[PDB]
């Protein structure tokens, strides 16, 4: 059902510290190799006054290299699809909430993404654009109340040297009942490959792989 090469089509609509925006995206990836690239274009609210880095993990857990000994909730969830709900709590009280509804027609995945953020200090690294990139991370996947969840301790590298912390809590929900996996981990590496001066056009890439915790 999930093809070796899958195209991506998306629209993100939201607001950060009251600044409304719309970003549409087109891309391609290799679900089985857990790699993807998106070409993102700002359609409304240009120029964005907050760091682009906060948005990137909202722009598909179907793009993960899953070992055969771990059930793949995301690929199994199709053709029907799945949705996700996420809260992103920053160390300085900035907070974002995002939802994504993921569908698929032929060889293309479609996402309708809603993204809202608030309480970012005007002099913080988000609003002042002091974020360089996200550190690679490990998402701990687990089941609660018969539903797939993912927690991740995220960190944005800052100009100057330090880290700026964010806690991600995602809830994943397939459109049909599908085999739920046992607790595992997804390693991630998200990077902006290129961008124009005000991030009106962004080339975004993610490489991710599933595995069990390497503790016996």
């Amino acid at each position: 059902v999930i093809k070796p090469e899958m195209k991506i089509k998306l629209r993100m609509e939201g607001a950060v510290n009251g600044h409304k925006f719309v970003i549409e995206g087109e891309g391609i990836g290799k679900p089985y190799e857990g790699t993807q690239t998106l070409d993102l274009t700002v359609k409304e609210g240009a120029p964005l006054p907050f760091s682009y880095d906060i948005l990137t993990p909202a722009f598909n857990r179907a793009f993960v290299k899953y070992p055969k000994d771990i059930p793949d909730y995301f690929k199994q969830a199709f053709p029907e699809g799945y949705s996700w709900e996420r809260s992103m709590t920053y160390e300085d009280q900035g907070i974002c909430i995002a939802t994504s509804d993921i569908t698929m027609e032929g060889d293309c995945f479609f996402y309708k993404i809603r993204f809202d953020g608030t309480n970012f200090p005007p002099n913080g690294p988000v609003m002042q654009k002091k974020t360089l990139k996200w550190e690679p991370s490990t998402e701990k996947m687990y089941v609660r109340d018969g539903v797939l969840k993912g927690d991740v301790n995220m960190a944005l590298l800052l100009e100057g040297g330090g880290h700026y912390r964010c806690d991600f809590k995602t809830t994943y929900k397939a459109k049909k009942d599908v085999r739920l996996p046992d607790a595992h981990e997804v390693d991630h590496r998200i990077e902006i490959l290129s961008h124009d001066k005000d991030y009106n056009k962004v080339r975004l890439y993610e490489h991710a792989e599933a595995r069990y915790s390497m503790l016996p």
